[PDB]
């Protein structure tokens, strides 16, 4: 593939939570087969954010995820092309963070351009209060509709006093290739372990991971032979 | 007030919906004090819209509102420094349009800033298909929180076949002026009665009306002297 | 009519919320073309509840509604064979109530028999706490779908520390007339105002009141004639 | 433990659905440690169903879940005491499902005793009409909360026309034993893979089977040994 056993990804995100602007640069590298990666997120502007900076955790990247079970890779067969995903994320405590992101290959590297908007978040809540913990992993179920792909997922983050903050996450992701030269993968679940390595500046530079996998439900054995 | 009789005001909103980026601009004028106003919105970049221009009406205006019984008007009191809006309307179907708006007062014209991003809404339904009705009225409910002001509203699509496409609106409203400065109002309701006077060119330029009015629930009497 | 300006109901309420089960009975009186009622309520078994006895004011009545613009009345048009309402109530918080209700005209007397179930409403919110205020008024949407009748409303609970505790009621009403022996009225609004008049004896007995109003929009002006 | 190799469970369940009523009777065994049971579920009263009978799968058994990783049983450990749950499924195209119900350990029988209510199913959706395919499996994020257990999960019925009709359930989980006598599971995941063997009579009677698993995120490793 055109893509390397090392490929670096650079991002560009500007956005807007609850009033307040902000914008960001990043850059990072991953084993895109392995499903890994890792990079440094920094705030050019806005800094340091007013809010946990984790509910931008999921808008930093979808070309690394380990496809098990024969599961088809809709964004690594969207190369060169590229591909873009939208998605609007509701807290269970009233906030919601939108986001549309444009992924493409630009030489040997890859680069993401995020636009963001957040609003409702409870002033008194663990994101404007910035006092979060981390996130637990999330598993996301992905389907094909509208011959395009739709993603659903419930993600935790733990906050202290051993409260869990909740959320929906609504994704549609769409390939710049024609769905007609792409091979649709069938429902299946994708897991995202994110975790912040590194508060290398409070409130403005973060070390984020991510370990990804495209999955069955292989715990449960099936009697009629379904995936 | 430096408001007039006839207040004119400007926009320019900027968007993606589905992945489609587009851009407007608009122009219109109304009477502050009477809770109506007209505006004509023309789309200046991804045009004709692939989508019902509807679920963009309430992204074109806070300041055109009637109030009575004597309720506080946050809008009005927030010039001139201004204030901002932020929403996340859900639609039943599974469409989301968010927005973040800023309103300021430069000179004797009201200018609207205005971002959107909206996603999920399904390719087979009637805001895609383009084959909507119109708004119904809709009511909201407004309250003070966090020192700032919330509102939320059920709003219905009268859609063909007699359907009814019903979405759910999550706002804040900011004032630009210290809450200490602002005279906040207590619960009450803001009904705002949306209507396209002309397609004047499909997709392109739309000529839109909305009468709103800032009250509490006369209808039905209270035996304890409540609002 | 075969409803009298003064008609007295009965009602019989058992449920479970949270875990906690618990059985009610009331009687009350209201005139149904003035749209006003009062009852008082008595929890029979389960008492005192754990919880605040407000999630349950809309469970104890649309008999009791003044329809003004001429708009149809459904509900009294059902009669004598009555008709039947299923809603789930959805809290910001977390918290859903659901309830099946039956109404019947059992000689001079309505006849009410309630199903509720409850759950998820957290430990520490308003409503186990048992420390909610009242309810601000309520408007509903109301308008047919499937030959039946749906509404949904946002309704407030002002709490103590200025807070108001929001939630989505989703019903559906069905008559138990035919829909071609009944006259469907249009897309209209329902303002129910809901007021705890006595708590006779904490946790077990309570005097509930409500106004209602069937109407249209009359505050915002149509521009096309629209109601 | 009091559980043996092979467990067996019979359940009554009663209920409304969008103003159907309904009783059930069934009966079935499984290996609560292999988290593997099957049962025969039969209509007694209101068949045959008017509805897939799909939405009362998950309504039929937590007893019966395999733990790895070490994971704390919380049924297990609640017997002989027993214990009781809640849930409100919420479709994305406007149905709920709410169900509350109770486990006690009779001799060498479980027993269930089962309450429903459903409402607001569009008459033309797949549930009404009758016109699903299966379950996808599911899986559900478990966390304590007020001393009790939370648990939400999205789970997508597939249905004709290559179609997903999802659903987001919220469960409380409560133990008839003291918290205080409890070991409390941490964060994790409850795969739940159901499905219909056999439709021995359309609308009265099915055969379903269901397997499984309590576990950690284990296919997406950890940096910071997070389970």
């Amino acid at each position: 593939s055109l893509l390397t056993e090392t490929m670096p990804f650079k991002t560009t995100i500007e956005g807007t939570v609850n009033g307040h602007c902000f914008k960001c640069i990043g850059k990072g590298e991953g084993n895109p087969f392995e499903g890994t990666q890792e990079m440094k997120i920094e705030v050019i502007e806005g800094g340091p954010l007013p809010f946990a900076f984790h509910i931008l955790s999921t808008s930093c990247s979808k070309t690394f995820i380990k496809y098990v079970s024969g599961i088809p890779d809709y964004f690594k067969q969207s190369f060169p092309e590229g591909f873009t995903w939208e998605r609007t994320t509701t807290y269970e405590d009233g906030g919601f963070l939108t986001a549309h992101q444009d992924t493409s290959l630009d030489g040997d590297c890859l680069v993401y351009k995020v636009k963001i908007l957040g609003n409702n978040f409870p002033a008194d809540g663990p994101v404007m209060q910035n006092k979060v913990g981390r996130w637990e992993p999330g598993t996301e179920i992905v389907y094909e509709v509208d011959g395009v792909l739709r993603g659903q997922s419930l993600m935790a983050l733990k906050c202290p006093g051993g409260r869990h903050l909740t959320c929906h996450l609504h994704t549609t992701y769409r390939s710049k290739k024609p769905a007609s030269a792409l091979k649709m993968p069938g429902f299946h679940f994708e897991d995202h372990r994110i975790e912040i390595m590194e508060e290398v500046e409070k409130g403005k530079c973060y070390k984020q991971y991510e370990a990804a996998v495209g999955r069955y439900c292989d715990a449960a054995p099936s009697k009629l032979g379904h995936n």
